[PDB]
């Protein structure tokens, strides 16, 4: 089998975990420079990757699900991290700044440039909310980490579960100063699944056909 | 360098492309069944992924351009395919039903099992419009897929330049029965970068610092 296919086709969403084998430290490390790198639209990378790590992290992380979506719940404590994928509620010409003087010190873009780069701004202002925001813009951003995290993992041989099944008021109010200024939509673990008990392992993976999703003109 | 590491530091922006050079039948079927592998929020998959090949087709999607973001339009002729990314404006229970019949074809589900897998639902009116519309939660998932593309690309050695600088409403004109029920907000144009003049293709790479973006608890 092709390499790409033999990793996506094998690639599952895990439905239980083994909770006596935790991700490597090395394969973490890559996992998150990963995710660092990821793409997003002018560079904005207007994202934050919260790992759930310590026994103390995963109580907090189990207590979000105190009144939603507890289907998810047992994999908290289960998994070997969790991964929250927060994107910024309101992205400023200061937080692009950040991103155009790291461009500066990089050596991409000269400082006389940089004052020309603030006009890929324009990006950021065509997609501010009626209040204010640019969830609706960078959201979808996170989501593209997130597809970058899944193939990552396909390729580390790591099993995980994304979830959407999860409490974002709670999440900002448990991890009050981590999700400041952000929310959170999405969270992933990872881990390795259970042996038996993890009934997705040997299920068919099932998806549209070629000719339902893919037009060729 | 980790072999996922060099692929997610070597891959980057196209800004300039070599029309001689066409993606290979062999290389593209790999990429497309790649989008259509993709993950998706309870297996929605509600995208369309729409390839601009023939000559035809590349002009109509130069056309698109006729109004702004005139800085994209010299790829479209000098690149060997664009790909639309189209996200569903309304996800229905007909829609969902395409889904989980295509699950019990694959042997994935029973039939007597569909109808309580289609319990999973709960998910589609819980992301609901107050026009009806699920737009703001089927765009996150395409762009999961484009994640998915940009890391299938760097493995495959081809070049791309992911666009978010089109023009949705002219897009819907010009293929207005290939994204009739959808909307299109992202496009990616792949090939092969120009020799000397993608001037991309030399400038290094910049992220913000590991600390900045990432936090462990
Ligand atoms: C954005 C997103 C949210 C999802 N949320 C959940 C969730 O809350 N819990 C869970 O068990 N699965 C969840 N999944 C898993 C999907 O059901 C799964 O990706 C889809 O059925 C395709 O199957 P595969 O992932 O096994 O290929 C989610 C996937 C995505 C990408
Ligand atoms: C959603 C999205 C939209 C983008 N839109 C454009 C675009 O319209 N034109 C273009 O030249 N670059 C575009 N880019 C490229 C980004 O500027 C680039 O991904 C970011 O600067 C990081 O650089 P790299 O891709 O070179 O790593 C876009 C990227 C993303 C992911």
């Amino acid at each position: 089998t092709h390499p790409i296919i033999h990793d996506l086709e094998n690639r599952y969403t895990s439905k239980k975990y083994d909770p006596s084998k935790k991700v490597s430290q090395e394969d973490l490390a890559v996992l998150l420079e990963a995710l660092r790198l990821s793409a997003s639209s002018i560079n904005s990378q207007p994202w934050k990757f919260i790992v759930i790590e310590s026994d103390a992290a995963k109580q907090r992380m189990h207590d979000s699900f105190a009144n939603m979506h507890q289907f998810n719940q047992p994999h908290i404590k289960a998994c070997s991290h969790v991964i929250l994928f927060a994107n910024k509620l309101s992205y400023t010409r200061d937080d692009y700044d950040v991103v155009l003087s790291k461009a500066v010190a990089d050596k991409r873009i000269t400082e006389e440039q940089k004052e020309a780069a603030f006009a890929s701004f324009k990006f950021v202002e065509l997609n501010c909310d009626e209040n204010g925001e640019h969830k609706a813009w960078t959201k979808p951003q996170a989501y593209l980490a997130l597809g970058n995290a899944l193939h990552t993992l396909a390729r580390l041989n790591i099993d995980s579960t994304t979830m959407e099944g999860i409490d974002p008021e709670l999440l900002s109010e448990i991890f009050a100063d981590e999700l400041k200024g952000y929310e959170c939509h999405v969270a992933l673990a990872i881990g390795y699944h259970h042996p038996s008990e993890d009934y997705n392992a040997s299920l068919p993976k099932s998806r549209k056909a070629f000719e339902d999703v893919i037009t060729i003109l």
